[PDB]
This record gives C-alpha cells, structure tokens and sequence, in this order.
DNA sequence: TTTTTTTT
DNA sequence: TTT
C-alpha cells in the first residue's frame, strides 16, 4: 500500500557497533557518511557531507559488525523509519571495498 | 557524483502541504508523508504499520506541491536525506491524476 | 499528531 | 514485527 526505499553508497564514519536487544536479537548501528562535491555561484569548491545513522538487524546487523571496518565503501538498500530519530533500516548490503 | 544518497516514496499526505517563504522569498513548502505496509500477526491478525515521513520542496517544486496536493493525495517523491531529518523533494509524480 | 476504498 |  506504499513505497519506502532509500538507496546509500557512502563510507563509514566508524567501525559497526554491534549490540543485543532485551530478547538477545542482534542490533548493529553504523555511521555512513555520503559525499556531496559541488562548486557555486563563485567557482568555490563546496564539500558538504550528509550522515546518516543506518540500522541492521539478525544476521545482516551480524555480518556487517564482522567484515564492515570504518572507512569501507558500502552501497545500503532499506527502509526510511524513526525510532525511540529517525534512521536507515538496512533490508541489502553489498561491498564496495574490495582490492 | 562522490556518492549516492536517493529516497523513493509512493505514500499519502496526513494534511494539506504548508508553503512558506524565506527571508530571501524562497518558496519552502513543507509535506508529512505516510507509507503504510500491512502483515500478519503472530497469531495471523492484520496490523497495519506506518511510517511518516516529512517532505520539503524548495522553489518552483515547491509551489507546484502547494497547488495540487491535498490531504490524503497520494503521491511519488524522489528525492535526498538530509539531517532533525529530512526528504528533499526532487521530484514529485501527481498519482491521483491519471488512474485509469 | 495526520493518510489509505477492489485488488497482492 | 523488534534497541
């Protein structure tokens, strides 16, 4: 009845930080910053970079606290929801940080 | 582009969009949008779940939002996150338009 | 806080 | 569905 996704390529700001909820359901909250580089009206280079607060659980959460490091490029596809603010609920996680 | 930050949503406006201006006349309209998605109960019952999301269109967008949308007109946003969090509109599909 | 009409 |  209606459509939630967003899609991030970014880094990470931090190593993932896995935690467990009262249920022992595992909870893994990342830092992911996207970069935007535009110049203005004056021919300034203007580096303005977005974060956001991105929110895997169960074994994905796991996965990414495992092979996740700060700095790792990730592409993140999830849904758009607030919480206790308002974050990124991971559903797809690809890396990009190969060699 | 250094990276890829894009939002889609397809859902229905909780209240009439509220345009204002800033103190160089920029038109600012602001939305709350809701998705809703339904499943089954543990025991099998429907629970409906809804997320409600605030929208902001600048400019010309902006207006266009204003003067079409209404409360509960379902509509298509495209746009960017940006944080208090926010969907910067870039684009808008009228969806109660052409239905048939 | 507030939205949803045939239909998955 | 769920810190």
């Amino acid at each position: 009845r209606g459509v939630n996704k967003v899609i991030l390529i970014g880094n990470l700001g931090d190593k993932p930080e896995l935690r467990y909820t009262g249920s022992g359901t595992a909870v893994c909250n990342m830092s992911l910053a996207t970069n935007e580089t535009y110049t203005d009206s004056d021919g300034n280079e203007v580096q303005n970079t977005e974060w956001h607060d991105v929110v895997a659980w169960g074994r994905l959460g796991e996965i990414c606290n495992e092979y996740l490091k700060k700095g790792s490029q990730v592409y993140f596809e999830g849904k758009l929801q607030t919480r206790s603010s308002t974050e990124v609920k991971a559903q797809e996680m690809m890396f990009l940080d190969s060699n």
